[PDB]
């Protein structure tokens, strides 16, 4: 039912940014009025020369996903949002156990 | 609640993810300082095949008290490449 698809964009950052950029997403810009079940926003430990910031969404299918990427909260977030680069990768949940 | 996260990163030999994966599925849950954890494949990968066991922990004291599959390197017969581990701090968070 949820929890079947992983999003994630990982963002490479210049050392230092990764705080101001994560506050950045304290506000969401209604995703959660969405086949969504939940996002997390992390911060690489150990790095010395770069920043890396990803942004984990987790949905119940690709569909809720790939429906997201062509909603406007999808445009709000996205403009709202240092970044080196930026890429998206993609993940089939085989197993999640939330407790 | 969820502050930490460790990630358990599998590089394994295109296509043998299929199998493998299941013996990740598997009483962590019984930790104070555990809040939960994600198996995933990577879609769309080219030339290898990727399996990350994502764990949520409280701080990373739970995760570090907690830890105190072999490669390729080892047993030739193995499906992994290589097996690193990440670590982060979950700044933001936000479920259902």
């Amino acid at each position: 039912e949820t929890m079947k698809f992983m999003a994630e964009n990982r963002l490479t950052l210049t050392k230092g940014t990764a705080k101001d950029i994560i506050e950045r997403f304290y506000t969401r810009h209604g995703i959660e009025t969405l086949g969504f079940d939940g996002m997390f926003v992390t911060q690489t430990l150990e790095q010395e020369d770069f920043d890396e910031v990803k942004i984990l969404t987790v949905w119940k299918s690709k569909q809720a996903f790939t429906d997201w990427l062509k909603s406007d909260v999808f445009k709000a977030a996205h403009k709202h949002v240092p970044i080196i680069n930026n890429k998206v990768i993609t993940y089939d949940i085989g197993y999640s156990y939330m407790k």
